[PDB]
């Protein structure tokens, strides 16, 4: 730990603490995050191969008096700063498919690669003055774990949980990553969270409240769940034109497609991007004020 130079704290994330750091002998800025099994260590180890240019890279895994240390490459700005610093014009649309068609590339990246993030929010996600946005932390809640609170007593955020999560499928997919994408993606265009739950349930009935509560004919198997009760009151679906008002078309079909309750039918990274919506994405540059 010696050979880093803390700069500053850059937050509390989920897992223990992030700060900004330079390496004493290459002179490279990094992020460094404080987090051990066996387990976690091998896996954390198969993460530093999954390289890819929309994820964060993992530089290197540091165990010593038995604490661990991740090493990461180092990025200026998360796009919940970002969002909360456009929110009075709004991030403009080619910026938001942008960021979205990137954030799908890596997504198809480590779900062929059976990797799953089970946490995406707009704080892990990391963006810099060229236009490209990446995603942070993938692989980590399967090889440690996610929490109610964090390591700081903070409240870990419900608002991208996918209702198969909120419902006790042990055993969730790929799919969950495309629901909290999906919700981001909303969040983006309208500036409002999609499902700002404050609790489980508070969760799961906001869900219901805007895409109907999930029965059997759009949902097969789900009143089996381990968590359903026939008792959930019984809410009629919205229509996503209400749901993210300026929204077109593409982006309203595109949406619907990743906010599907039936995992298996919610659309993959991969299908999403041949999508009709990003027949024209293009690549912008943001303005950051860093
Ligand atoms: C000025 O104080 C900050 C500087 C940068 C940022 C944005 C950020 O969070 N940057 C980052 C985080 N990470 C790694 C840690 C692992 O969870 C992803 C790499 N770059 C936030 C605050």
């Amino acid at each position: 730990m010696e050979n880093f130079q803390k700069v500053e704290k850059i937050g509390e994330g989920t897992y223990g603490v992030v700060y900004k750091a330079r390496n004493k002998l290459t002179g490279e800025v990094v992020a460094l995050k404080k987090i051990v099994p066996s387990t976690a260590i091998r896996e954390i180890s198969l993460l530093k191969e999954l390289n890819h240019p929309n994820i964060v890279k993992l530089l290197d895994v540091i165990h010593t008096e038995n604490k661990l240390y991740l090493v990461f490459e180092f990025l200026h700005q998360d796009l919940k700063k970002f969002m909360d610093a456009s929110a009075l014009t709004g991030i403009p649309l080619p910026l938001i498919k942008s960021y979205l068609f990137q954030l799908l590339q890596g997504l198809a990246f480590c779900h062929s690669h059976r990797v799953l993030h089970r946490d995406l929010k707009p704080q892990n996600l990391l963006i810099n003055t060229e236009g490209a946005i990446k995603l942070a932390d993938f692989g980590l809640a399967r090889a440690f774990g996610v929490p109610v609170r964090t390591y700081t007593h903070e409240v870990v955020t419900l608002w991208y949980r996918a209702p198969e999560i909120l419902l006790g499928c042990k055993y969730y997919s790929t799919a969950v990553d495309i629901w909290s994408l999906g919700c981001i993606f909303a969040e983006m265009v309208t500036r409002r969270a999609l499902f700002p739950g404050d609790s489980e349930i508070d969760q799961l009935f906001r869900i219901f409240r805007t895409l109907g509560t999930p029965d059997e004919v759009v949902w097969p198997g789900v009143t089996s769940m381990p968590d359903y009760k026939p008792s959930f009151p019984k809410w009629a679906r919205q229509d996503f034109s209400k749901v993210v008002p300026p929204l077109d078309e593409d982006g309203r079909s595109l949406l619907s497609q990743m906010l599907h309750y039936d995992p298996n039918k919610r659309i993959s990274a991969k299908a999403a991007l041949a999508h009709p919506f990003f027949q024209d994405v293009t690549k912008p540059v943001p303005h950051l004020r860093l």
